């Protein structure tokens, strides 16, 4: 009783051949891994990217964490890496009255779930989480500073997490819009019991996480197909987390015992990620976890061709929930269309198919608003507007293909789903603002078809 650990997620040990191309590998394991939501990847024994940094010159300000199950937390003192490490080690050491490596991982796990469910315990810990900036950079080698041959071997690795976003098979690469929180790696400096709440990635993207060094990171993961089951379980136990939020910076998340999910028949898997190992999370796979002790991880989001239809589904889901978008998915698609001649041919083929759905949906939406009595129209370069100047008044979606405006409310827009929500003026006063005519769009899709050689 007390805590029954979830079954282990899949662990892959790819050969050097398999390991050579990360996207090929990820596509290969997908049938297995997408059934468990997370998986662990052990690189070949000699793939050993060198880590080097000065523990005295790296500063950061950590977040304070209270450890209470089902208590709301928002998704997003000064330490050096050395002084944080000293604090971390002493904390774990004093907690168990043992040397830190003698503490069994199964005991830290059992104790984590005891302490978050116990009202009387008020343990607080600290956790570093921040973007790769000049003040705090990637743990992988980056070009600049004269680099050693060893570092140069790893500069262009696909598994070097600085590269993987721009690998011409990450559709996020071609996005020119500002999506910094989603394109640059994040760094995580952990201590014993520091934790990450249950969540899925923005736009239901993949994530991939590398533990550079230190004590393990414990994970729990749920497959994408069970995302709404989990949400329903959580909505019942903690409805406060499901209230509408004023922006992206107000997402509410929480710690929740995997055994609670398992009791409600939600499939849950676990793993201990050790130093030198990767964890990969799949689209819409809920995950949470905690650190076993002082450690240092680096993670980044990415999007494959397999993801494109899910990305479209996600934005639709965001619309129904009135949730803010990080970028416009249609804008991403058209940007790639506009670059069809330089796209990978399998990418071009997959983009072409998403675009065909986009165009057919847009056609139907425009016919519907025309029948509502919107007649006047004018082309508009949506991509030049800051995001906050092109969100639907009603559902907060980032507009790109089209929107409705009225001179009555200067600057406001609704998407074509919410024509009735703009104002009280009759529709003949409205304008359809559109990025492309349907006649502009079909040749763009054609360029993709030619590139894909279809
Ligand atoms: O390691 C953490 O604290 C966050 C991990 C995570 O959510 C990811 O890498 O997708
Ligand atoms: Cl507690
Ligand atoms: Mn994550
Ligand atoms: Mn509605
Ligand atoms: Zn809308
Ligand atoms: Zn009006």
């Amino acid at each position: 009783s007390m805590f029954l650990p979830p079954p282990e997620c899949p662990v892959f040990e790819p050969s050097w051949e398999e390991f050579a191309d990360p996207f090929a590998f990820i596509h290969k394991i997908r049938p297995i891994a997408e059934q468990t939501g997370i998986c662990k990847v052990r690189p070949p024994p000699d793939w050993q990217p060198p880590f080097a940094c000065d523990v005295d010159k790296l500063h950061f300000t950590p977040r304070i964490q209270r450890l209470n199950e089902l208590e709301a937390q928002t998704r997003v003192r000064d330490y050096t890496l050395r002084t944080f490490g000293e604090m971390a080690d002493a904390f774990k050491s004093d907690y168990f009255n043992m040397p830190v490596h003698m503490v069994p991982t199964e005991l830290v796990e059992k104790e984590f779930w005891r302490l978050v469910s116990t009202i009387e315990e008020d343990v607080t810990v600290e956790y570093g989480a921040d973007i790769a900036s000049k003040e705090f950079g990637s743990g992988f080698p980056v070009r600049d500073i004269k680099l050693s041959p060893e570092e140069e071997e790893y500069l262009d690795s696909g598994w070097n997490l600085n590269n993987m976003p721009v690998m011409e098979q990450s559709v996020l690469a071609h996005i020119t819009a500002d999506i910094c929180g989603m394109k640059l790696p994040w760094l995580y400096v952990g201590m014993c019991f520091s934790s990450f709440c249950w969540h899925i990635e923005d736009h239901w993207s993949y994530s991939i996480n590398y533990l550079h060094w230190g004590e393990p990171k414990t994970w729990y993961g749920v497959p994408g197909y069970a995302a709404e089951q989990l949400e329903n379980v959580m909505k019942k136990l903690a409805p406060e987390l499901f209230v509408s939020q004023p922006d992206l910076l107000h997402q509410l998340v929480t710690i929740m015992n995997p055994n609670t999910l398992m009791t409600h028949e939600v499939p849950v898997y676990r793993t201990n990620q050790c130093a030198g190992e990767f964890v990969i999370t799949f689209p819409r796979a809920y995950h949470s976890g905690f650190n076993q002790g002082f450690n240092f991880a680096e993670a980044v989001n990415f999007c494959t061709v397999d993801w494109l239809p899910l990305g479209r589904q996600c934005v639709e889901h965001y619309r129904l929930l009135h949730r803010y978008c990080v970028f416009s998915h249609d804008e991403m698609i058209c940007k790639m269309a506009s670059k069809a001649d330089v796209l990978d041919v399998v990418v071009a083929s997959t983009v072409q198919k998403d675009m065909a759905i986009m165009i057919e949906d847009e056609k139907a939406l425009r016919e519907t608003v025309r029948k509502l009595g919107v007649i006047d129209s004018e082309r508009m370069d949506f991509e030049l507007l800051p995001d906050d100047e092109r969100q639907c008044v009603k559902c907060k979606t980032t507009c790109f293909m089209s929107a409705i405006s009225c001179s009555c409310k200067p600057g406001l827009l609704v998407c074509l789903h919410h024509v009735k929500e703009l104002c009280s003026c009759p529709p003949y006063k409205y304008k359809l603002r559109y990025r492309y005519t349907l006649d502009d769009l079909y040749p763009m899709m054609n360029a993709l078809k030619l590139r894909a050689e279809s």
